[PDB]
DNA sequence: CCAGCGGCAGC
DNA sequence: GCTGCGCGCTGG
């Protein structure tokens, strides 16, 4: 009875990343004011070089920024990713909105995909809303 | 060819 | 409430 969020016709990247809350949350950061068409290909390159919060928190942010260059917001998000990964591992938190760089959208993603709290979430992100409305409409069918 | 636009911190 | 951050996709 582990929480496994169902695959949707929308194929949000969160659907494949929920096993690793850090990776899911990094994905939300990559999608800040960035089309998924650009962000997600670069996300795989980032995760090949920085596969865990454990190593990402030790990274030189200037190296992360180089990798993020084609996405825009590269210095901002490089610094965010290092600090976020540090807090992810060393701060006691219940919801990741408590962590630097995660706001309502990343937190809503976590509460739908990483824990079984989707019924309490009220997303404002259009992609999250499509998944969330679809869950509400189909949850009794999927049990 | 070109302007609009796809979260979060912090003040 | 507001601003800084930034690239490339996209519609026409
Ligand atoms: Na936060």
């Amino acid at each position: 009875k582990k929480w496994t969020p169902p695959r949707s016709p929308f194929n949000l990247v969160q659907e494949t990343l929920f096993h690793d809350p850090w990776k899911l949350l990094i994905a939300t950061i990559f999608l800040n004011r960035t089309s998924g068409k650009m962000a997600i290909p670069v996300l795989w390159k980032f995760l090949e070089k920085y596969p865990s919060a454990e190593v990402a928190r030790t990274a030189d942010w200037r190296d992360v920024s180089e990798l993020l260059k084609p996405l825009g917001l590269y210095d901002l998000r490089a610094k965010t990713i290092v600090k976020f990964s540090d807090e992810y591992l060393t701060k006691q938190w219940k919801y990741p909105i408590e962590l630097h760089g995660i706001g309502k959208y990343g937190n809503d993603s976590y509460r739908i995909f990483c824990v079984n709290e989707w019924k309490q979430v009220h997303p404002e992100d259009h992609k999250l809303n499509k998944y969330h409305d679809w869950l509400w409409e189909n949850h009794e069918k999927l049990s």
